[PDB]
C-alpha cells in the first residue's frame, strides 16, 4: 500500500545540522499519520516525532529527550516528510527510519513501533564529537 525511502544521512561534526527526508507512495498521503524512529547500533529503536494526518491538522508530537532539535514536517503535494536536525550531539548517532500508519491520523501511543503499519529502509548518520 505504502512505500517509505530515507535519504539525507551521513557523516557531520557536532553543533551541525542534517535534514533526512522519506519519499513516500500511496494515492491517500494526507490521511496518514507519519514518524521518525532511530536505532543506535546495539541499543532498541526510538521514537524520535511523529506528525498528524492533514485533516487533523498535521500536529507534531516529540520525544523529550531531544530538547526542541528536531522539527518533523509533510509535504503531501510531493508525498514526502522531513526531519531537520538542529545542534546535532554525539549520541544522536543511529539509524532513523519513517514509518507511517494508514489506519490512525492521530494516536494515544504514538511513540509506539508496533502501531505503524509500514517502514522504510533506514539512513545512517554518525555525529562525531
Ligand atoms: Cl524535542
Ligand atoms: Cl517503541
Amino acid at each position: 500500500q505504502v512505500q517509505l525511502a530515507e535519504s539525507g544521512g551521513g557523516l557531520v561534526q557536532a553543533g551541525g545540522s542534517l535534514k533526512l527526508s522519506c519519499a513516500a507512495s500511496g494515492r491517500d498521503f494526507s490521511m496518514y499519520m507519519l514518524a521518525w524512529f532511530r536505532q543506535a547500533p546495539g541499543k532498541e529503536r526510538e521514537f524520535v516525532a511523529a506528525i498528524m494526518c492533514s485533516g487533523g491538522g498535521g500536529g507534531t508530537y516529540y520525544a523529550d529527550s531531544m530538547q526542541g532539535r528536531f522539527t518533523i514536517s509533510r509535504d503531501n503535494a510531493k508525498k514526502t516528510v522531513a526531519l531537520q536536525m538542529n545542534s546535532l550531539k554525539p549520541e544522536d548517532t543511529a539509524v532513523y527510519y519513517c514509518a507511517a500508519s494508514t489506519t490512525y491520523c492521530s494516536a494515544t501511543t504514538y511513540s509506539s513501533d508496533r502501531l505503524y503499519d509500514f517502514w522504510g529502509q533506514g539512513t545512517q548518520v554518525t555525529v562525531s564529537s
